[PDB]
């Protein structure tokens, strides 16, 4: 085979898998359709540029890694490879459209602002050039651009509304594994290639993570074969499946109460439409279970209600100029902020949450409800934008839509507006952790407190305090506010900010 003639271009960006992905699938299926006219290459581009930015932790970095590691191990067995190629995408695509020749580019879409303006912008180039492009939208169960359309150009800002929208919609076809590429050569090293054979391998640990000393345990590893075995392990105990609900799983579990599939979800180690699937198969054969919103099923469904309303706001992750988002007066706190966004309230559930999202780069959902309120409008009075960085900066799992849409919803931004429901920093994690053994592990001076008073070191005497370890004000923070006297402060200024608006 002397004889190709171009290049055929998958380019990962999400949908960091094989399973499930119609772009990859189809430019697996054109090359063994033309035997001996094209060369493959399946691409991620790494902009080296951002290593340094602090808004990626190290944890996330180090999943990206595993994760590329294991996609390029999973396409060697189609006798392919992933090519992980350095630069700028407006560098890069002229660069490769030309040297490899190529003649057909294929992704999946992703509805972030910049994502858009730069696909916009290779598909200009793409055209130019006689690229054909094929997009697909896998990332979601349903396009949200459907969902727009079946409910006439708005986006539902409602779950229910939302629910019955997707309901009258067809499901996309879940597919299986690209074919295993036939009687064809790797590709001729391009101009990079030939100077450093390895420019385009998988980057190493030490290549990827400038800042080992965020790294945590690896209680998550990255990549589509783990992704699979965590939601099959999952799914293997089906009446915990058929029976979840979730507000009624545990935020504060040693071990997660919920599946932890979000890391997977949101890199495209694992398809939505493929879980989705598998829910649906196990919900029609077990008769009792729950349903949306609090059963699994109901969960995919409010990671598909952010995406669509998400998908029209280009500043769905700002209040100011946001279609959806109460303007807030919120106040600038650069001591509070930098007390919560280290765990260092003084409230111990609070900074327990903290401490184990900075170190494992997963929280629980009524976990991040819990700091989520405490920040906003239950304590501190600090803009959820604020809350909503630093959780970009340390979650596995951080998802431009889902952390933006559920920052506005704890904050009384949007979709929630009950803001006389407060979680209480004291009482809100004993009902499942009464013994406070969240708090011994991710707070662990306070680890020789009593139960009855870990919660709430402060009601210790000195004596005590001096027994236990860890005196308030040396080893461990007063709180930073009294939640008592906050709150209610706080419930009046978001009735003064709701009048305003009205
Ligand atoms: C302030 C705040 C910020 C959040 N930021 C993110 C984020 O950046 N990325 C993210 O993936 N989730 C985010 N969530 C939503 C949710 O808490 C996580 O999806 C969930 O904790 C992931 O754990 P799990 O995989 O065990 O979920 P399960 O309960 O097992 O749910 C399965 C999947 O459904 C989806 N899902 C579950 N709950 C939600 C939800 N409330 N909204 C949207 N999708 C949901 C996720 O893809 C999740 O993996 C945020 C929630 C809050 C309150």
């Amino acid at each position: 085979m002397d004889s190709q003639r171009s290049t055929l271009v998958h380019w990962f960006r999400k949908g960091l898998r094989l399973h499930d992905n119609p772009a990859l699938s189809h430019i697996f299926t054109a090359a063994n359709a033309a035997p001996g006219r094209y060369f493959v290459r399946p691409i991620f581009i790494l902009d080296p540029g951002i290593l340094d930015w602090m808004q990626v932790g190290a944890n996330r970095w180090r999943f990206l890694q595993q994760t590329l590691e294991d996609l390029d191990n999973q396409l060697r067995k189609l006798n392919s490879r992933l090519f992980v190629v350095r630069g700028k995408p407006a560098e890069v695509f002229p660069r490769i459209f030309k040297s490899w020749r190529v003649e057909m580019l294929t992704f999946e879409t992703d509805i972030e602002p910049y994502s858009v303006t730069r696909d916009a912008a290779v598909q200009k180039l793409a055209k130019a050039e006689g690229v054909r492009v094929e997009t697909h939208c896998s990332h979601t169960i349903y396009n949200p651009e459907l969902v727009i359309a079946k409910n006439l150009g708005k986006a539902p800002i409602t779950y229910q509304k939302f629910l019955g929208i997707v309901e009258q919609l067809k499901v996309p076809k879940v597919l299986g594994v690209p074919e295993k590429l036939k009687n064809m050569p790797t590709p001729p090293k391009d101009e990079v290639e030939q100077k450093d054979s390895a420019a385009y391998d998988c980057p190493t640990m030490k290549q990827l993570v400038k800042r080992p000393e965020e790294l945590g345990p690896n209680k998550f590893p990255g990549g589509e074969t783990e992704a699979l075995r965590r939601m099959e392990e999952s799914l293997k105990d089906e009446i915990w499946v058929a029976r979840f609900e979730k507000p009624n799983t545990a935020p504060n579990s040693l071990e997660p109460s919920t599946t932890v599939l979000s890391p997977y979800l949101k890199f495209g180690c694992l398809s939505a439409r493929l879980f989705n699937q598998k829910l649906k198969e196990i919900i029609k054969r077990q008769p009792k279970h729950s349903q949306p919103p609090v059963s699994l099923i109901g969960q995919l469904m409010w990671r598909e209600f952010y995406y669509t309303v998400a998908a029209a706001e280009p500043n769905f992750d700002r209040m100011l100029g946001n279609v959806y988002c109460m303007q807030i007066p919120w106040q600038e706190h650069p001591d509070h902020l930098e007390a919560w966004t280290h765990g260092r309230t003084g409230y111990p559930f609070i900074d327990a949450i903290m401490r184990q999202l900075r170190q494992e780069g997963w929280i629980h959902h009524l976990a991040r409800h819990a700091v989520a309120c405490f920040l906003t409008r239950g304590d501190l009075w600090i803009s959820w934008e604020e809350g909503q960085r630093v959780f970009e900066q340390l979650l596995l799992d951080q998802d431009w839509a889902l952390n933006a849409g559920n920052w506005m919803w704890l904050s009384a931004s949007a979709f929630f507006h009950q803001y006389f429901r407060v979680y209480s920093p004291v009482a809100f994690g004993k009902k499942t952790d009464p013994q406070g053994h969240y708090i011994r592990k991710y707070v662990p001076e306070l680890s020789k407190y009593p139960a009855g008073c870990i919660y709430e070191p402060w009601k210790a005497s000195l004596v005590d305090q001096r027994a236990y370890g860890c005196v308030l004000g040396t080893d461990y923070p007063h709180r930073i506010v009294k939640h008592e006297v906050v709150h209610k402060e706080n419930i009046k200024r978001m009735g003064a900010a709701y009048k305003v608006n009205r």
